[PDB]
């Protein structure tokens, strides 16, 4: 169970799935990984968003990225242990 | 450039050359921003290793109950950007 290669080994697994039996776990796994592929794509995007707006912009003093900083961590240690309660429709 | 999967290594790049006594507040500040990123994408990947050990690695399952895992635990992902999230809440 290494973190890094989890996807990996599910890709793997994937892979060995060929009877027809089992072809309908086989689509959702790839939806699975699809899926997955797209929420690391969209935590690449906050750091990109966060690098431009902030680190980037040679108009904002250093005291004023790190302001900057010290407040996007803080709200990203809050999401790391914020719990669902309810998703809305559209 | 922008491309995507090197933003990681992009804000490393930047941390690893903030070396003056002036910044140095700035490149604390970052190395945290790169902690706690990391810990999200350790905690995503192990949301899928706990999914391949607990649901694709136990024989007990049939075809179908794994096929119902799976597909809630994408949907669960899916319906995420539309999920109301408390930080800090009761137990
Ligand atoms: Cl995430
Ligand atoms: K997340």
């Amino acid at each position: 169970q290494e973190a890094h290669r989890a996807l990996e080994l599910l890709e793997d697994y994937h892979a060995r799935l060929s009877e027809p039996q089992d072809r309908a776990l086989r689509i959702a796994i790839e939806r699975v990984i699809r899926i997955f592929k797209s929420r690391l794509f969209q935590a690449l995007l906050d750091i990109q968003e966060f690098y431009e707006l902030t680190l980037l912009d040679d108009s904002k003093s250093i005291q004023q990225k790190t302001a900057e900083t010290l407040q996007i961590a803080t709200k990203w240690e809050k999401d790391g242990q914020a719990v669902k309660i309810a998703d809305f429709i559209k």
